[PDB]
């Protein structure tokens, strides 16, 4: 079962569901949940940290993101708190409202196992990662954003801008299911 750590954004339900349509179990938690309640439960196989509006009101997340030995992957607000949990920066950007997006791979590594090298994703770039942390690297970019997602070079912890979760982000599910492959689970 995957957690859901809930950054109060209006897609965290789509998270569940489509993590469902590949079989795969969740868990929409408090996003101040602490990190040994979460690795305690042994059903819990990686966290998700969700998209939301306020990055000064989800800082359990710079803990869970530096601390959990389990598989992270954090969507948009969520991808940009690793940057920051991790050294990187953050700042604002221009195109603020939701809109689909051209996305070119750079390194398959995984997201984007069984994904085509470019396609459409469903996001806003209110804010984007400014600097990639140390130790990090970036997998994918957009016109408009130099980090549309990335990866820890070696530890189990991924970020995208972009929200997988609906469905105007074409192979959404497959992303998802790369990142649940990571956490051990198994697809035909």
């Amino acid at each position: 079962m995957i957690v859901i750590l809930d950054n109060g954004g209006q897609y965290v339900h789509r998270i569940h569901r489509s993590l469902k349509y590949i079989g795969v179990s969740s868990k929409i938690v408090p996003n101040t949940t602490p990190l040994e309640e979460i690795e305690s439960n042994k059903e819990v196989k990686g966290i998700i940290l969700s998209g939301g509006p306020d990055i000064e009101k989800a800082k359990n997340c710079i803990d869970i993101a530096l601390n959990a030995k389990l598989p992270i992957l954090g969507i948009c607000l969520g991808h940009q708190l690793i940057a920051l949990a991790y050294g990187g920066e953050v700042g604002r950007a221009e195109a603020e409202e939701y809109a689909l997006t051209k996305v070119y791979v750079d390194k398959e590594n995984d997201l984007f196992k069984n994904v085509p090298r470019e396609f459409n994703a469903w996001a806003s770039h209110k804010d984007e990662v400014k600097k990639v942390p140390e130790g990090f690297e970036i997998l994918a970019h957009s016109d408009i954003c130099q980090v549309e997602a990335m990866k820890h070079k070696t530890k189990p912890i991924y970020g995208v801008q972009f929200h997988p979760e609906v469905a105007h982000t074409e192979y959404g599910n497959e992303i998802l299911k790369n990142f649940c492959k990571v956490c051990g689970y198994k697809f035909e």
